[PDB]
């Protein structure tokens, strides 16, 4: 019963790419940048931790 976050979160630790968000907009509406090593894509979101959430789905889905 993990989320993309906590699940994106422990692979990335495991292999040595921590994943890092950036806030890059605020307008409500927000888009952040997830960062795991090399990779990295954007999502979008009501809320920061939704944002947040939409990144780390992709990056999961792409990495693995």
């Amino acid at each position: 019963g993990k989320t993309p976050i906590s699940l994106l979160q422990e692979y990335g630790t495991r292999i040595g790419k921590t994943p890092v968000y950036d806030l890059l907009k605020a307008e409500p509406n927000f888009t952040f940048r997830v960062t795991v090593g090399d990779t990295s894509c954007t999502g979008q979101g009501p809320s920061k931790k939704a944002a947040k959430h939409k990144a780390a789905e992709v990056a999961l889905k792409h990495l693995k």
